[PDB]
């Protein structure tokens, strides 16, 4: 199974593999009333967002009913380049005006649920370097082929740290049944509205891991599927930021397991010089504050 | 305080700093009946162990009463080179013959307590590249200056991953008072026999973190001190092994916080080729089995 996996292959919970034998046009016919939205979270991604939209553009009005870029308050030319590429840009303010804004990635994806319409929502990171046009079709594949799948995660390889050292070892310890998930923190995934609007949304970088665990806890492993995207390349995350990401992943995962987190942020001690004669104390923020299920805020 | 710290400076719990104003000969007089042992855990370290012993050698018969190398069943020339350097080599079998051997670093340090004699035991890794001769004197410093210190941890800088992404963020979440510890996983530390033989010893790579938390939980932060070793350089740990280390650090830390760990090892999925057409499934072992306080096995 894992000894022969092509980009597009689905791995179900019962250790069974499913190789897709459809075209894009055939998948559109398999929708049968169900609508598909694609959401792209964006914070200062002016260089990459054009290319990401272009790979999903030809699917619009066909398989994809709406392509939305959720602007997380960008100060650069992210908005004007995304419109020029042919996607509707909705800011956090515009997505849900009647609720004050909290910082972080989790807030943006949560708000995109109120801004989107589709029965199936596809999430793709806007910092992906040259994504394959079949990314979206592969993600919706297991959902449109009705077999009780509600969340489609993705796995890939670089042409890592927090996934391999924090997320996955902690999942092995606390939710061992989720040990088969190759990329729990992966930003490329698809889910049904009925699931997305019924679960709370974790703040910041904990959004992916929280959604994965909530899906497993309330539906079981059978509702989760994994698709091979082949080779994924994205903007490299700065090494200083990974400690903060880890702490948030930890906070979110502990809260889902009923383990009380102190709410105390990670303090990093950065050496000022080569000798190490002095250290800079830097405390990253951490949030234990989930957003409630969207059904409690804006019921569709 | 952290804006001016020279190699040797002690950081106490009450955020107060102590700069040492002694010589090696003056520290020996401060012992007053108390004996000091230095333990070097060794598993296949034939290239580095000679240099490590040479830095501690001139202290023997003076400040250091005995220098012991705890051989963890080496297959190379670790034993014969350590004897030639001038240190007594005790294997796991010889350290505690009447108890069967378990694999891992934690077992070795635990067994060294039965093989050692000193009221103060100093632990130094045998894979250190050119350690400073003042390493041992700096570690025993706060212990010999009687102010209620029972464990001396160390901090340094490279001339990281698991410390910065796993150990420290998880300590912030579960034991926030230990957030000021710069290197919780550091192999260079010293403690009193009364403490070391009264606490359980965590298996494998969890030994350091377990000892830190046990000391805090039963004595408080006042018993823990930190010393600047300046610049530390050691053999680089292979990137494939760090996931296994993380899982063990996680298992040990959760167990100390009363959080049930599943006992399921981390499964890593390693890509076989460039395309990612197949994956190798690799499950690292994890142990939830502590060793009991040495007072329950060999009471001195
Ligand atoms: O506060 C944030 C942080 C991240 N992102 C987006 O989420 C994706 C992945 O973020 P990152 O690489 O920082 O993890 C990128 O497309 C970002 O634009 C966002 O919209 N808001
Ligand atoms: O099972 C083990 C693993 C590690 N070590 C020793 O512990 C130190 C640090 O180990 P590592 O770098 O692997 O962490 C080294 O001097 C090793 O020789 C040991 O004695 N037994």
């Amino acid at each position: 199974g894992l000894r022969d996996t092509r980009p597009g292959d689905t791995w179900l919970a019962d250790r069974s593999w499913n190789r897709p034998g459809w075209t894009v046009a055939e998948l559109e016919a398999a929708k049968a009333g169900r609508t598909i939205s694609v959401v792209l979270p964006a914070l200062d991604e002016e260089d990459t967002i054009g290319s990401v939209i272009d790979s999903i553009s030809p699917l619009v009005d066909g398989l994809v009913d709406e392509l939305i870029v959720l602007d997380s308050g960008s100060t650069d030319d992210t908005e004007i380049r995304a419109v020029a590429a042919g996607a509707r840009v909705v800011s956090r303010e515009q997505a849900l005006p009647e609720v004050p804004i909290r910082p972080g990635k989790g807030e943006a994806l949560w708000r995109s649920l109120a801004a989107s319409r589709g029965d199936i929502v596809v999430f793709v990171d806007s910092d992906l370097i040259n994504p394959h046009p079949m990314f979206v079709p592969w993600l919706v594949g297991p959902l449109l082929t009705g077999d009780g799948v509600h969340l489609v995660k993705s796995f890939y390889r670089r042409p890592g740290r927090v996934t391999e050292l924090v997320a996955r070892p902690l999942l092995a310890a606390l939710r061992p049944e989720l040990g088969c998930i190759l990329q729990p923190l992966g930003g490329e995934y698809a889910a049904t509205r009925e699931l997305l609007t019924s679960v709370p949304f974790a703040p910041g970088y904990g959004v992916e891991i929280g959604l994965l665990v909530d899906t497993f806890d309330r539906l079981g492993l059978d509702a989760i599927a994994q698709v091979n995207l082949g080779v994924r390349e994205h903007r490299n995350r700065p090494l200083a930021e990974l400690g903060a990401m880890s702490r948030q992943v930890i906070a979110t995962l502990l809260s889902r397991c009923g383990i009380p987190d102190s709410g105390v942020g990670l303090t990093q001690f950065v050496a000022d010089g080569p000798e190490g004669q002095s250290y800079t104390q830097h405390t990253w923020p951490v949030s234990l504050a989930d957003r409630p299920p969207m059904q409690a805020i804006r019921p569709r």
